């Protein structure tokens, strides 16, 4: 018999939630059994945990961290059973990955902004420390403003901790700089309702005023109002992708890409024009 | 050495997700890993992991169920350990469980609209089939009414599938009787969002227009517009009480209560007056 161990970081967390469940269902298929193991998000809990599943006797790990350090990418590169990253960054490509160019996707993103006109966009991003922030959205929010000419004003990239309230907060303080933004990109589905209500709080209209966009495409999307137009990352694909992945290493039949990164998309609602 | 498992029927649902953070919180105190899987509210997966259980050598279950059958507990009478229900009832009150008087807090909810002068009050349910249901909320909601003098309209006793979407769809049968309500009482918050949101998205106001009061006191009561009054579910010490329980049960101590019952309440905010 097989089983995998799956570890997440927030098990409130609605994206790594609602991953972790679709795996889990593509488990039941292979007939894999799955041990489900928290990381509350803190980085001892989870090299800890890649100890716990060991002492399990598992076949294999899936494994998702908002921040994939060097010392993570070591001691993950000597493990006695195969593993691959859903979702995570280690732009070094040396462990295995399926996940989506956050890059380009952040760029779109802000892109879209550009298009319709707008010159100063803001940016709400997680805890700057996680790679998928500073590396890669980062860079896509700020490629996207250089590129077109427009400036990038240091004051219009806050963080928030993924809460709804910090995302509340996220929008007070931008709607404070002189120069008041006519748009913003939110890095998580969460914190981008917290910022559209706080700018309804404020008597402003999404999105005749500020027009917003989310990432994960989560169930919350279309659960505010106005809906939010949201990035959509390949759920089932991300995990499936990854889980026939796993299948090869402990199969050990071998495949020549062991980075695989699936397309995006984003989904236009009602939170921008 | 011990560990514990914990079966959750959508680990997707942040409201089963509020509650596993409570039992784990008090196994890092106890000592034991925690295990979790997911059910998908089927009763295929449910007796099934009941066993995969006795597999990975586990040596206590947390059961949530929205329909515990009766042979669920038939099949669960010959477990090798020891199980104690969280959440969720069965009405044979022989098996170990936690949870909240369901039926006197659904009278709660009801009573604190009549005494706002409300006199057509709905109910939108989620599946009649379940006990937590017909057996419970239903009871207190007419408990309620006939206590008052109120009369129980069927039409006002709308099901849905716990979806926002179901909930959209309740507000819009509802509204759609000769008879309109001024107040409806849902049985989950999420479906709650959508009886909301289905009420703006027809130019009804919350709470001049219509008062709607949730269930479960989840993060969504607080990231909708109005913020939802719910009726609070202790899910934290929920998990704790039945942790301590299945303690009990393992390091064979004699338990002088089978069955516990911790007490509701209300959390009002805005979608109430």
């Amino acid at each position: 018999t097989t089983t995998v161990g799956v570890i997440i970081p927030d098990i409130s967390n609605i994206f790594y939630a609602e991953l972790a469940r679709g795996i889990e269902d593509i488990a039941t298929m292979y007939k894999y059994n799955i041990i489900l193991s928290n990381s509350d998000q803190n980085q001892d809990k989870e090299l800890h945990l890649l100890n716990n599943m060991l002492g399990k006797q598992v076949d294999g790990i899936i494994f998702m961290s908002g921040n994939v350090t060097e010392e993570h990418v070591e001691e993950l590169k000597k493990s006695p059973v195969p593993v691959v990253l859903a979702a995570s960054i280690e732009s070094t490509n040396q462990i295995p990955s399926v996940t989506i160019d956050y890059e380009q996707a952040a760029f779109d993103a802000v892109q879209s902004l550009i298009d319709s006109g707008h010159k100063n966009i803001a940016f709400v991003s997680g805890t700057l420390e996680e790679p998928i922030n500073h590396a890669k959205k980062v860079k896509g929010y700020k490629r996207a403003l250089t590129e077109s000419g427009l400036p990038v004003r240091d004051s219009y990239i806050v963080e928030g901790d993924y809460t709804y309230d910090s995302g509340i907060e996220a929008v007070e303080k931008l709607l404070e700089e002189d120069e008041k933004p006519t748009a913003i990109f939110v890095g998580t589905d969460e914190m981008a309702l917290g910022v559209i209500h706080g700018a309804q709080d404020r008597g402003l209209n999404v999105p005749n005023d500020l027009e917003i966009i989310g990432f994960d495409n989560t169930r919350l999307s279309t659960m505010v109002r106005p809906q939010l137009t949201s990035v959509v990352q390949p759920m089932y694909d991300i995990g499936a992708v990854a889980m026939r992945l796993l299948t090869k290493y402990m199969n050990k039949e071998t495949v020549d890409s062991s980075i695989v990164q699936l397309p995006h998309r984003i989904e236009f609602r009602q939170s921008t024009k």
